[PDB]
């Protein structure tokens, strides 16, 4: 009945291979068109500049290039997802200021559900007319107190076309350059010890996609004309890849303290091109290209309780992120054609000695829960240190104090109210890893820069009676010392700094409804936001580039669903209609190169799906979907305005898993 959250069951039930489908029920999400990372995400409006993805409790906040989005997981790793849509208090961590998708990757003790035994096999395999093939494998159990699990996973898709009217540049129906050949794989050993009280885990997880991809992933191939023609978009082989070691401890009564939840992990981001020699951004480097971003990170969180129904929670996180190019090449710095400066400019470029950015976050924490007769309060402080030091080896350094509290009163079994108002900072972030070089030029941070600074208040309600449900929240958020990282990133300007630039507002609100009497179930969701970034500096800093927002049209999503006892089986009808969209994110308006009065076009996507358990139980679907059944044509709002990259046309899917 919940859009926000979905379990390993539930998505074994589903056709989807990615995260925008198998999210296309919620409403406050919006994932922008084309496949792997270029697609952008928003969460209430605002975009992967603030919203991060943590798996396992693992998380960065670098990006690769602004022509790309962040990378998004493989949801066949994972035994749950959620959207947290709100923040959080002073033990969410570093930098939420904004919320998060939060996913788990998947146990033994998850695989093994169906099943009468201690060990098992997995098989799936799709098949997706509009187009692709996927299949894996996995095997699992556990013996003794130990538990282990080895998973792959492969998606190969073509490319993709879009609904009924959308020609290429070579007047075919395809999104050219949309093929990914997609691979994951997870190892996991756990053990529990301590007479079952103590818990720990080691997993390593790889996340590949591999293809042929422009210079510019949110884009395709226009015309000749267009700045988005074949050799100006230029595509050659590469490998994006997300690597994830996790070392994962759980501790029960131990002396005062009551748990303990600990992580220590490396996170790798890889960027392997083929050939950059027609890419500007990475600097033409002929051949063979490697771009890295490293994250170290650990977090301790601690929980001691004070009085019967009273926790004290305590602990500290401590990331560090690397990013490390092949080379540096501002020795190739070039600027065209008083330039007179130029020339000193050229000169200062190639004295300069680069390195490897870096980037520390550390964060103390404590928090209070004082629970009474169906209310509670919430009551919390957060230190958070930051550290940066750019390719220059420039160094500036921040701390906040941020204090944050909220309280969830129950007065009845069915329902149950919310409300918070929480203060977090988010440091600045590196720039771009794959400009990083210098060729275009140095980038610094200012004197002083200070953290982003959130203050993120909300009310909510819930209703839930084992028949009809509902669920409501406002949202107001001020950014205060909103960062802006240098903007434009063709042209070669010689040093450029970070800079609190200006502030950010946004408000708005979802409710979502339901119905369950035995075998149905209905659902609506509406979801509505208006993020508006605000110049504060003579230039305006600010950007409406997607990794920072977009507004998008006030979302509803629905879908119906039956299901049958004889057989097993669910058939159901879901949609997802967003309306017009009217504004830049920027107050001032944003520009071509001259004022963009964007508009977005409305659509309405609907998809029928079934779902044929033949055994009666879990361990063996067999699903079927057809996607954009009218096969709309449009362009998903969480994106350029500019028509770049549609969702995808009619998508008819067979998947089948099979535990045994
Ligand atoms: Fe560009």
């Amino acid at each position: 009945i919940r859009t926000n959250i979905v379990t390993l069951q539930q998505k074994d039930e589903s056709t989807a291979t990615d995260m925008r489908e198998l999210l296309k029920e919620e409403p406050s999400i919006d994932f922008g068109g084309g496949n792997g990372t270029s697609q952008f995400l928003t969460l209430r409006g605002m975009g992967q500049n603030s919203v991060d993805i943590k798996v396992d409790n693992a998380y960065s906040d670098s990006q690769i290039l602004y022509h790309q989005g962040r990378f998004i997981v493989d949801p066949a790793l994972v035994k749950v997802v959620s959207v947290q849509k709100g923040a959080g208090s002073a033990s969410a961590g570093i930098g939420a200021t904004n919320g998060a998708i939060i996913a788990k990757t998947v146990d033994a003790q998850d695989l093994l559900k169906g099943l009468d035994k201690n060990w098992g096999v997995r098989l799936n395999s799709g098949f997706a007319s509009n187009e692709g093939v996927s299949y894996g494998a996995s095997v699992f159990g556990k013996e003794g107190n130990f538990d282990g699990l080895f998973s792959y996973n492969r998606n190969d898709e073509k490319e993709y076309e879009a609904g009924k009217g959308f020609r290429n540049f070579n007047g075919g129906k395809t999104v050219p350059y949309s093929a990914l050949d997609k691979r994951s794989y997870l190892a996991k050993i756990g053990t529990t010890f301590g007479d079952g009280d103590h818990r720990i885990v080691l997993s390593h997880m790889e996340d590949q996609h591999r293809g042929i991809r422009t210079v510019r992933e949110e884009f395709t191939v226009g015309d000749a004309s267009s700045r988005t023609n074949i050799t100006r978009q230029a595509p050659p082989y590469r490998e994006t890849t997300q690597s994830n070691t996790n070392l994962a401890y759980t501790g029960k009564d131990l002396g005062f303290v009551e748990k303990l939840d600990a992580n220590a992990y490396v996170l790798e981001k890889k960027r392997y091109s083929a050939d950059d020699k027609d890419n500007g951004y990475a600097g033409n480097v002929v051949g063979p290209n490697h771009t890295r971003i490293t994250t170290r990170g650990m977090n301790f969180n601690f929980d001691s309780r004070l009085a019967e129904q009273t926790l004290l929670k305590y602990g500290i996180n401590y990331r560090h992120q690397e990013i490390k190019p092949q080379a540096f090449l501002n020795g190739e710095f070039e600027i065209s054609g008083e330039k007179a400066k130029d020339k000193k400019d050229m000169d200062l470029v190639h004295s300069y000695k680069l390195s490897n950015p870096t980037k520390t976050d550390t964060g103390a924490y404590i928090e209070a829960i004082h629970e009474l007769d169906g209310f509670t309060l919430t009551g919390g402080l957060r230190y958070d240190r930051f550290k940066v030091k750019t390719h220059d080896g420039k160094t500036v350094s921040s701390s906040n104090l941020n204090p944050s509290f909220g309280v969830i009163w129950q007065p009845h079994e069915h329902w149950s109210f919310s409300s918070s108002h929480n203060y977090a900072s988010r440091s600045p972030r590196l720039y771009d890893a794959l400009q990083t070089h210098g060729k275009r030029g140095i980038i610094s941070i200012a004197d002083g820069t200070k953290a982003e600074r959130a203050r993120n208040t909300e009310i909510g309600f819930n209703y839930n009676d084992g028949t009809f449900a509902a669920n409501g929240s406002y949202f107001w958020q001020t950014i205060k010392d909103a960062l802006a990282n240098p903007q434009n990133r063709h042209v070669s300007a010689a040093v450029r700094e970070a800079v609190n630039a200006g502030y950010i507002k946004n408000h708005g609100y979802e409710l979502g409804a339901s119905y369950r009497t035995g075998g149905l179930t209905a659902k609506v969701g509406v979801s509505h936001s208006k993020p508006r970034f605000y110049d504060t500096h003579p230039k305006k800093l600010l950007s409406a580039n997607p990794e920072f927002g977009a507004q998008v049209g006030r979302a509803w999503t629905a879908s119906l669903a039956y299901r049958f006892q004889n057989p097993n089986l669910e058939i159901g009808w879901r949609g997802r209609y967003v309306q017009k969209a009217v504004g830049s994110i920027l107050v001032a308006g944003q520009k071509d190169r001259k004022l963009e009065n964007v508009v977005r076009k409305g659509f309405g996507v609907n998809d029928v799906f079934a779902n044929w358990k033949p055994l009666g139980k879990d361990t063996l679907n067999v699903n079927l979907s057809v996607n954009n059944v009218f096969n709309t044509f449009y362009y998903p709002h969480s994106q350029r305005w500019t028509n770049t990259l549609p969702g995808v046309g009619r998508d008819v899917r067979l998947g089948v898993n099979y535990k045994f």
